[PDB]
């Protein structure tokens, strides 16, 4: 089991880090989501299907720089929702092929009223998201760390 991001960055078997750079919507105002979707961005595979079956959670989401401040959080994993900064180990996804397939991931974050101004900075940390994988045959328990960056500035309007 292994993982690459769309610029072909990859974490090897055995887990590791790697750092994701992402686009994001330069105005968003309050009552509007921006959405950052990792399905686009991260991907995963099972390097023997014919025998072991992958396990695949969203462990842990943390919030960075103006994400943490002046945003509030919700985190899709295969399409159900929950908080993000993230209270809870998602359930797991199952990946059994070799052929890429997403890491099923979006944030959307929505202005908190306090927001204005300049709320992401370009170059910044925003989230740090833990992919933990596990299988049906060994022991084996990794972590797949993404580190997630802002491309670009973003503005919530006053
Ligand atoms: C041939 C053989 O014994 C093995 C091949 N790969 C192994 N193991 C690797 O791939 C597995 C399937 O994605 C993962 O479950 C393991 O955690 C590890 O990434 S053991």
């Amino acid at each position: 089991f292994a993982c690459k991001t769309a610029n072909g960055t990859a974490i090897p078997i055995g887990g590791g880090s790697a750092n994701v750079y992402v686009n994001l919507a330069p105005v968003v105002n309050v009552g509007q989501n921006l959405v950052v979707d990792l399905s686009t961005q991260i991907f995963c595979h099972n390097d023997y299907p014919e025998t072991i079956t992958d396990y695949v959670t969203l462990q842990r989401g943390s919030a960075y720089g103006g994400v943490l401040s002046n945003f509030s959080g919700t985190v899709k994993y295969s399409g159900s929702s929950y908080p993000f900064p993230t209270t809870s180990e998602t359930p797991r996804v199952v990946y059994n092929s070799r052929t890429d397939k997403p890491w099923p991931v979006a944030l959307y974050l929505t202005p908190v009223s306090s927001a204005g101004g300049v709320a992401i900075k370009a170059g910044s940390l925003i989230a740090v998201l833990i992919l933990r994988q596990t299988n049906n045959y060994n022991s084996d328990d990794f972590q797949f760390v993404w580190n997630i960056y802002a491309n670009n500035d973003v503005v919530v309007p006053t």
